[PDB]
């Protein structure tokens, strides 16, 4: 997203530091360039846990993608931002009945079952609600992926189910009458930076829902090809070649719509890149010191609010305000948050021009993994504003935190 | 804390999991022993941000404890807690002038100042509100404290004013005419398992009162001497000799009352010693299952609410409850939590008797550093119910979190 210095420090006068700034042209312009390079058979899913604001999530919405929730409160987010329930699906390895219970009864396209247990608390939720529940697998491949990995046939992994029980799982998943198989979904890990492992991995799921033809002659509704699209955050990181990943799997997407996959939705998840980039994290200077021949810059922000930076550097940029010093020689120096710990230091050791009270500094890629990836009640400070920028206009779309917000579920 | 196996089973047929459960009666007997051992004219202060929990903040205010607070948020935690003005303290090395404007407005016994520019924000605030502003001063001592650091001379840090600093610090105190200083403040770091080296820097502390005085002739009216006490969490760990600690500085304290500082309160801060042992955060297996060799049991609690166990492995106790299996070999398993993140694993490697879904995984030691340090929002599941043990009765402290606390800021 192109940072203006002048529409950030107009912006601080209106809006209370530290806060978040998304550009949703950018988001909309990010995400309409990659929908453009791929085979319209193929549907995107936000992850919602990348980033729980949803009135960014409403956007997401209103482009067609659906989206992918991981509790019984995201599945509440999405429809607080008014996704469908053909268009939610539910993952996760650890799903209480209580929030199968609820997903039963919303009727979504379906849920992503992480065990063969989980597949008769689901059958057994769809005959007391009178439902047909629609359910799909989670395969954890056989297979290594990459061209960095030591041992053939893949990785033990708490998500899913191992490739190799495929048998016993559908054995399972045909003895259930009132739930109905419509898929399988591979997910390989989040921040992936190799674009021959991604088209790799999203290649063999497609195979495997050949193999499940093959196999049990039935046809996948839906393959959900997971993806993991990482963003580079550090100088010595290089971005995907989306170009290479969009064409190719578009065209082995194509192969299998034109054979045996004719109906079959095919989706891709994402959340870190269609959101990191779209950010800025805003945070003021308010002291600087010397320790001990070492140069300390205190921001108002921290830990508390983007846990992710704090622990290499985040690119970040620096807007000098303070009107009265112009002693700006480049110096070495760590920058830290308000709060009582080591930890909360977002640079250490950064190369920067001297920072003052009052200056700004900005941290970059800020928008996946963030406010609500963050210890927000930790040293009891409010969590922040966040303001969404679009067609011109500012939006506050979240308030600052309160003390209330934190003693809420103690006096209660 | 002892843990009885089936106190907590009936108690998850009252609460759902998972839960933190303090024992209170730990609490107190923990702290009087403690208190026992200290000369009465040290008064312990409770370090808010260990626990954030208002309900357990009382009993220490109950008993004669202060509370050192870090924000305006914990400011107004203390007060919900019932402390009294004269009890609390401000810290911190990031301070907004709007959080310092609420401090000296509350009148409270001092604000810890951290640089002379805060200094002389406090100066400008006490006569906006016609107050006089009571001042100390946090010193980053120039020494470094126990038997194992290479240089001599302290080390750089964010937080406080090198001791060299000390007559640059005392010239602008002087020149104050609306704010009283009432002494100074060393902390040297959580989780101090170094007995001798705690010892030493208490000493040091009150060297460096007796300091001050010979050099500008003043009686610090406080010499708060930090603390830091370390708790035990993995097998190598030893216990602090909290006898010798207890006895060596209240000798130490006696022999300045004696003399020099006949009037002046000692303080010695404490978070993780005064609560870590007295809670155990209990969690259900959700599934059970085998992935390429290893086996991986999914609880319903973890990182989101307890990120300290997750990143060796916290002491925990297991609790069979399943009635059908028997086959409670030792094994070696990896417990994960419901995050969809390899990073939320409770135990790695771990080698325990088989674990089956219904069985009870209570991670020790949870008292401290818990639910507020972890990030609550992250994928949106409900915070946790925290219960209270006390004298013969189970009080609920926090109530169960739901989807509307997540959006509250976003809604509003
Ligand atoms: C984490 C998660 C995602 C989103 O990952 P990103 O790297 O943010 O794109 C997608 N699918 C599943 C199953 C996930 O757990
Ligand atoms: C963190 C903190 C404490 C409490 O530390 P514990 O190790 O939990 O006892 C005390 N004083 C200050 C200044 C702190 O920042």
């Amino acid at each position: 997203m192109n940072l203006d210095q002048a529409e950030i420090t107009a912006l601080t006068k209106r809006f209370e530091t530290p806060f978040y700034l998304y550009d949703g042209d950018f988001i909309e312009a990010h995400y309409r360039q990659l929908r453009s390079r791929t085979n319209p058979a193929i549907q995107f899913y936000l992850s919602l846990k990348a980033n729980n604001n949803i009135h960014l999530a409403k956007l997401f919405r209103q482009w067609g993608l659906g989206v992918e929730v991981a509790s019984a409160g995201e599945l509440a987010l999405a429809r607080h931002a008014g996704f469908s329930a053909e268009n939610i699906i539910f993952s996760g390895p650890g799903k209480k009945r209580s929030e199968l219970e609820i997903a039963v009864q919303s009727g979504i396209y379906c849920i992503i079952a992480e065990s063969v247990e989980e597949l008769f608390y689901i059958e057994e939720l769809a005959e007391k609600e009178n439902k047909t529940a629609r359910v799909a697998i989670r395969i954890n491949p056989d297979k290594s992926f990459g061209s960095t990995a030591i041992k053939m046939g893949g990785v033990p992994r708490q998500f899913g189910m191992d490739e190799s029980m495929l048998d016993a799982v559908m054995d399972a998943v045909r003895s259930l009458q009132f739930t109905k198989f419509i898929g399988i979904h591979v997910y390989t890990g989040t921040q992936n930076l190799n674009t021959d492992s991604i088209i790799e991995s999203m290649k063999y799921t497609v195979d495997l829902g050949r193999n499940i033809y093959e196999r049990y002659g039935i046809v996948c509704e839906c393959i959900n090809l997971g993806g993991g699209f990482g963003v580079p955050y550090f100088s010595h990181e290089k971005a995907l070649d989306i170009g290479k990943i969009t064409r190719t799997v578009s065209d082995y997407v194509q192969e299998a719509r034109d054979t045996r996959f004719p109906q079959t939705t095919f989706i891709i998840e994402s959340g870190r890149y269609l959101l990191a980039q779209a950010a800025v994290y805003v945070t003021e200077v308010l002291y600087r010191k010397a320790s001990k021949g070492e140069v300390f810059v205190i921001v108002d922000g921290g830990m508390h609010h983007h846990a992710a930076s704090t622990f290499s550097n985040y690119p970040m940029e620096y807007i000098p305000v303070r009107e009265d010093s112009g002693r700006r020689e480049l110096e070495k120096v760590t920058i830290a948050g308000p709060l009582c710990t080591p930890e909360d230091c977002l640079g250490k050791d950064v190369h920067v021009p001297a920072l003052y009270p009052g200056d700004l500094v900005c941290v970059l890629n800020s928008g996946a993994y963030g406010l609500s990836f963050s210890p927000v009640h930790f040293l009891g400070h409010p969590t922040p504003i966040e303001i969404l920028k679009r067609n011109g206009s500012y939006e506050l779309i979240r308030r600052k935190g309160t003390a209330d917000d934190i003693v809420a579920t103690q006096l209660q």
